């Protein structure tokens, strides 16, 4: 398979692995862009060497798909290019950049790689002398690229020893192929945390929708496509009200793709809450739990960046989504901070569930959520 296809496979596997490691609870929703996180970590990977590079190759999923270090940069070039030129009814914008200390010398090779593989602009800032101005700059980049959906990634200035912040932003807007019928939206029961009944605005449609119940993990699956059917929201609904955490833990990328392959269009009724999520994560700890460790530590080898001693102090992520009768808008951003050292069917989404906004042509998974509380 193509390098870009290997990369999609690595990104997707990493995506579910990260999903499993994110903080979750009956009162705490989960939402993030694994594609955003992977892309930002790819930019750091471009500058990693030695054991640090090998550990990242492993962690980001490259090794398991036989995607070589050089192949990663190739694959990213093709992702970046196809993202620009792809004809769709839906909007998907991905942007990358690097905020660099004004007096930091980057290796020419790294600067070139950021441009060629990621289309990443460089922007000089004064991390050391002007922490407020530097973080204002970074946040205003995030705001423009997420189409104003995320105002700030960093709520406080960065530590003045910061030398580089690698940034990714993503924005998605789609309209449903089959809109929910707004006249039929009503307050309906939803089991918050799988156990606490509340009333929430709940949307209704009845149409031929890709659907299957799978006995293996006792899960109903649908895909709700956007216009043109090239993007979809896949929804995984546990049989049991309290089934979501177990579902998340049991899911693998092969099982997920196999579920998708087995869906068939069927006339069903879908009852789906309208909802908005807004989340934020410090990803260092979850990334460490996935075995990505050396990059965070003294002794890290990021010498492909500036031929010096650099490590990652933090990886921060923010994400937002709005789901309603017309469609979906989602955005996310990631910042890597671097320092020196047939019978009727009713698909009733009335309890916690997982969803995935994906491209059906490429298999790219752009957004993933777990809805626990509404």
């Amino acid at each position: 398979m193509q390098e870009e296809a290997k990369l999609t496979k690595a990104n997707n596997r990493f995506g579910l692995r990260l999903l499993r490691a994110l903080p979750s609870g009956p009162e705490k929703n989960v939402f993030f862009s694994p594609y955003s996180v992977s892309t930002a970590m790819g930019m750091a990977f471009a500058g990693a060497r030695g054991q640090t590079q090998q550990e990242l190759s492993q962690g980001l999923g490259f090794s398991d798909v036989d995607l070589t270090d050089a192949g990663v940069l190739d694959a990213y070039t093709h992702h970046t290019e196809r993202l620009k030129s792809t004809p769709s009814n839906s909007t998907l914008d991905v942007a990358n950049a690097a905020a660099i200390q004004r007096t930091l010398a980057l290796l020419n090779s790294y600067e070139s790689a950021l441009q060629s593989s990621f289309g990443a602009e460089l922007h000089k800032v004064d991390f050391a002398g002007e922490p407020q101005a530097a973080v204002d700059f970074v946040n205003n980049w995030v705001k423009r690229k997420t189409h104003d959906k995320i105002e700030k990634l960093f709520n406080e200035p960065l530590d003045p020893d910061t030398l580089l912040v690698l940034l990714n932003a993503i924005y998605f807007k789609g309209e449903w192929n089959t809109a929910f019928v707004k006249e039929h939206t009503e307050k309906r029961q939803f089991f918050n945390g799988g156990v606490t009944p509340v009333e929430v605005d709940t949307m209704r449609l009845e149409a031929r929708i890709k659907y299957r119940f799978f006995d293996d993990l006792q899960v109903e699956v649908v895909e709700l496509p956007y216009r043109g059917l090239d993007y979809t929201m896949a929804i995984l609904l546990p049989k049991e009200n309290t089934g979501v955490e177990g579902l998340k833990q049991n899911l693998t990328i092969d099982r997920f793709q196999n579920y998708l392959s087995d869906l068939r269009e069927r006339k069903i009724t879908v009852l789906l809450p309208k909802f908005k999520l807004e989340t934020k994560y410090s990803l260092k700890a979850p990334l460490q739990s996935l075995g990505i460790k050396q990059i965070f530590e003294s002794g890290a080898d990021l010498s492909g960046i500036n031929d010096g001693s650099l490590r990652v102090s933090a990886v921060e992520h923010k994400a937002v989504v709005e789901v309603n009768e017309e469609g979906t808008v989602a955005a996310a951003t990631t910042g890597v901070v671097i320092v020196p050292y047939p019978e009727p069917v009713v698909f009733r989404v009335d309890h916690p569930f997982l969803f995935f906004i994906r491209n059906t042509r490429t298999d790219d998974i752009f957004f993933v959520g777990q809805v626990n509380k509404l």
